[PDB]
């Protein structure tokens, strides 16, 4: 695990997943049915769904009929009228562990490739604004049908007050992407934000243009969280099979590396995290 990187980077935080078990004080279970009204999967802190295997992060997913935890419990009633789900998987959260404002966030992941699974690298914006309005980073997501693509994708609403959807993403196309690991990098500063798959960018946003009305200011200057999921279906994706055809499959990631210039860090304590104004 370098602690430097040529450009004067040093390592501030990461987890190569060596230990004997996923490390509570880095990563949290997501549990229960929690986005997208059109997914099929409920998500457990279950090894069977969550563990370290060959010095990896496993989010294995199984076609398996299961008891969602959020059944009526939730303001969402699509969520608190689902009962069951068929299709366990996994997802981590570090909301409460970490938090990260600026610097290069390294992840280097082997997608699983079967119909529906939606594997994700993401992070969603810690402030006064609740979604889209906060901002949501999506390093990595793949679909079933379009597998060799990636789509790197930044969420956020066009003024602070519309709370639609004003998304800007962009895809390469990695052939065979599911046969090796690729390491997928985020640069972040105050002025922009790069999406990287293996050095090719796939988005860039000037934050200069991410300014929202009046004073709000901002969604791209407050701290990000970071999750890693495995989701199965989707409004848009492909629905995997009726009887779990293809499962079980598993999401590896061999590394989350978060590193922070001098710069980095300097910018960092300079903005009112709630709202990303000066
Ligand atoms: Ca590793």
């Amino acid at each position: 695990p370098p602690r430097t990187l040529p450009g004067g980077w040093v390592y501030v935080w990461g987890d190569e997943f060596n230990g004997s078990r996923i490390d509570a004080k880095k990563w949290k279970p997501e549990l229960g049915v929690i986005r997208n009204q059109g997914s099929q999967q409920t998500y457990t802190g279950r090894p069977k769904n969550m563990r370290l295997e060959d010095g990896c992060l496993v989010l294995e997913t199984h076609f398996e009929k299961f008891a969602n935890v959020n059944y009526k419990k939730s303001s969402a009633d699509w969520i608190k009228n689902t009962k069951f789900m068929p299709y366990t998987s996994g997802s981590v959260t570090t909301i409460k562990t970490k938090n990260f404002m600026f610097g290069r966030l390294e992840v280097r992941a082997k997608v699983p490739k079967t119909k529906g699974i939606w594997p994700a690298i993401w992070l969603l914006g810690k402030n006064k604004w609740g979604w889209p309005v906060n901002g949501e980073i999506d390093m990595l997501e793949n679909i079933s049908q379009q597998p060799d693509v990636v789509y790197s994708t930044f969420h956020l609403s066009p003024d602070g007050v519309s709370t639609r959807d004003a998304s800007r993403g962009g895809t390469v196309k990695i052939e065979n992407l599911s046969d090796d690991f690729h390491t997928y990098v985020m640069e972040w500063d105050k002025d922009s934000i790069k999406l990287m798959v293996d050095d090719k960018l796939v988005k860039s946003i000037d934050l200069n243009t991410t300014n929202y009305a009046n004073g709000a200011g901002n969604p791209f200057r407050t701290p990000f969280y970071l999750i890693l999921n495995s989701a199965v279906g989707g409004t848009w994706c492909e629905k995997a099979p009726k009887d779990g055809q293809g499962y079980p499959v598993k999401f590896l990631i061999d590394y989350v590396r978060f590193y922070q210039t001098k710069e980095h860090a300097q910018q960092a304590k300079q903005f009112d995290p709630e709202t990303g104004l000066p």
